[PDB]
């Protein structure tokens, strides 16, 4: 999810 994994 954008900078954060997916």
């Amino acid at each position: 999810l954008x900078l954060l994994x997916x």
